[PDB]
């Protein structure tokens, strides 16, 4: 009896009002079908959309509910502070403890900037990177997301690496021409370009974990070499962190390969559910950021006390011991659950998992860069999301998607959703 | 005795934690001395600090706080809206109703794209008018602020005779290079600018009231020469209301000059104390935005419930009959009792507001652009800041931001300023 009328209705009038009917593309569901569900409510691990249907969620709304989803402490926490106001535009004590508490946790963070998104994390980081080295040229991954200032939204393909041409219009040629590109995991494309262009390459930038082309971790060559070449070249390494960092380790993608980035962006978890993200790193290089030093970057609702409210909380429920841990348990059940599901019904497919980020492809595999992930039968993809929609599962609307799971998961959402995986794969 | 000691010592371990112990520069106070207040709540139109200070604010938080601080309603609305999570990654009805909201109250808006900061909502404007015209030029005011985006940040008499050049380290001249500036009310010089870059250029964009280079209002011919003048030559007209939107009048300084442009970005007040920002104008533009159309703009936490609600329960007050003309009332008495003041007590002042918006400057002026703006007397500014904060008066921590005025505001609150202000002044 499963029915999205509601969702159907509101959609239809959502799209006059609203680009697609949507704030954010991946949201229209356009490679699935075409009709989102609109969301009700969320809990630990659980949606409830506007036609009250209940899903087992995997998305975690894209990476903040790690702790699950609207969490009484975080809820209690922010009912509190919001007594004394939600928005200061001036210091408060709570900057100062997420702060603290960032520097602790992330290896490479020795002083921090918080900003109100990943994008803008990632702007920063750029111009900072940029400032600190004067060099304007860097270097970018096919696949990698890094939001969308105008320098990432770089075209990748046949003869034009090196060119730093624009991938959507509105981009022009000139901002994206400082943007050089190579594939993940190719180490050896990436010494090409550093061999042709000597004293121009201001950092290296990466997803250290690939989230937004499907899940694709690094190899140990790849990762350390980029750590390597960089360091031996006076090139900084930033790690974009805004998925990885929190989910991967309580250190995040630079605890969990035992790599230490010079720079390191933030977000998402960071936010606890509300708009935060950050850039931070050596200090040295830090202190190059207004008001210490020259290079230029503001934000009006910058450390508001709602948002550095839910980060703390959430961050100390992160750091109590067996977090990541248990992460990985119902993660490896579940992602080795679904594959062998795969298998048994005769669907080739590949995936893997660290801690709370997985993924799964459609495709034989393995996969090690965005080219491999186009190998995945996105018709296929569809059926299966579709399926397990109306078996109440709700993952990524999307096969380029990672998927999450949280502390709110027991081992019975995985094991339900692991049988319903394999009744639907044995009809599609 | 007026005393900051707890501000002293927590902004003295922030300078450790985050560059220059801030995450926005103007919060270091820099230009007034170096010591920062640090918050501890806000109500109305009052902010008191760690020391226990209380103060009469003229900040607002930079912007959203147009109906109070902490207003009652909108935090039980908060109360309400969390119980059900604070972020989704996916389409609410929350989201369908403000968007309503917004294009009923804004006039050139006919569809709208949520944001999470007016640095975001302006990068996306600006993408969006170079994509819809398929142009790369554009035309920005000095002394106008749109945001951190790399192309905005570009260096006072740049972009006229020369390639617009970066006013910031980090930020490459490829990136300044299609960005074409003028002062703010030449509108001579903007006619020179269109038959130098025929077929180059895809919008003019500005503050139209500046705010973040102190008060600056346009001169009729200024405004009013621009619509015409981007009319005549298929150009764009992009007003950045981020400040001025529902502040000036409910819809904004387009509704105030009666002037409708043809993009609109809004933020601040938009969110209602929490991080929103949005960018909306006529139909067939906006349809150009992925997913409807092929220009990439995206957000993880854009739409999410808790900002969406704010900022309903924020329009829905100012939508009560008699909120600008209060605000005017009030600030028009602030604004002449200041500088009647200033006149009293031998100081060359200037300055002016519109509704809940004002600015004064230490110069004799008029202040028509940033180099008027200039010639006033930052030594004697910090002297007046400085002094009101010990009668208890916050006004922005800089002679070049804007002052704000809220409905919780009161003819008492204006009386106990004014005469503060006489007090100070008769002193320094
Ligand atoms: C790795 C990465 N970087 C940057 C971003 C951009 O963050 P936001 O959507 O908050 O702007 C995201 C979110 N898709 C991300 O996953
Ligand atoms: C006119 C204008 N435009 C854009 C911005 C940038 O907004 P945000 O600080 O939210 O990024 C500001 C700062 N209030 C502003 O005043």
């Amino acid at each position: 009896s499963f029915s999205l009328q509601k969702s159907e209705e509101a959609f239809n009038a959502a799209k006059n009002l609203m680009p697609g009917g949507v704030n954010s593309p991946v949201r229209a569901f356009k490679s699935v079908g075409g009709q989102p569900v609109l969301i009700d409510s969320v809990k630990g691990s659980k949606m409830w959309d506007i036609d009250g249907n209940e899903y087992i969620d995997y998305v975690g709304s894209w990476g903040p509910a790690i702790i699950g989803h609207a969490d009484d402490e975080v809820l209690a926490a922010l009912a509190e502070t919001m007594k004394k106001g939600t928005s200061f535009g001036a210091p408060c004590l709570l900057e100062n403890v997420l702060a603290e508490m960032v520097i602790s946790a992330v290896p490479s963070i020795e002083m921090v900037r918080f900003v109100n998104s990943g994008t803008e994390a990632c702007m920063g980081v750029l111009r900072l990177a940029r400032a600190f080295t004067n060099k304007e040229k860097f270097i970018k991954f096919e696949g990698c997301y890094h939001g969308h200032a105008n320098a990432f939204l770089v075209k990748a393909g046949s003869g034009v690496a090196t060119l730093g041409l624009p991938d959507s219009p509105g981009v022009p040629k000139a901002a994206t021409s400082d943007t050089l590109t190579a594939p993940y995991n190719d180490l050896e494309a990436v010494e090409k370009l550093f061999a042709a262009h000597k004293g121009e390459i201001s950092a290296v930038i990466l997803e250290p974990v690939v989230g937004n082309s499907g899940f694709i971790p690094p190899t140990p060559e790849f990762i350390n070499g980029l750590r390597q070449l960089t360091k031996d070249n006076g090139v900084l390494l930033i790690f974009d962190e805004v998925m990885t960092g929190f989910r991967l380790a309580y250190g995040g993608a630079q605890e969990y390969f035992g790599i230490t980035p010079d720079l390191t962006t933030l977000g998402k978890i960071i936010g606890g559910g509300l708009p935060v993200g950050a850039y931070g790193g050596r200090r040295d290089i830090m202190e190059m950021v207004a008001p210490a030093g020259p290079m230029y970057q503001a934000g009006t609702l910058s450390g508001n006390p709602l948002a550095m409210t839910a980060g703390i909380h959430t961050l100390k429920r992160l750091k109590q011991a067996g977090t990541y841990e248990y992460l990985d348990k119902i993660t490896k059940e579940l992602t080795n659950g679904i594959l062998e599901a795969g298998k048994k019904t005769g669907h080739p497919m590949c995936g893997g998992y660290i801690s709370g980020m997985f993924g799964f492809f459609f495709a034989e595999g393995p996969v090690y860069n965005f080219a491999d992930s186009k190998k995945s039968d996105t018709e296929k993809f569809g059926r299966f999301f579709r399926g397990m929609l109306e078996e109440g599962v709700y993952f990524a609307p999307s096969q380029f998607e990672a998927g999450f799971t949280s502390l709110a998961h027991t081992p019975e959402d995985i094991q339900l959703t692991i049988a319903a995986a394999e009744r639907v794969l044995s009809r599609i």
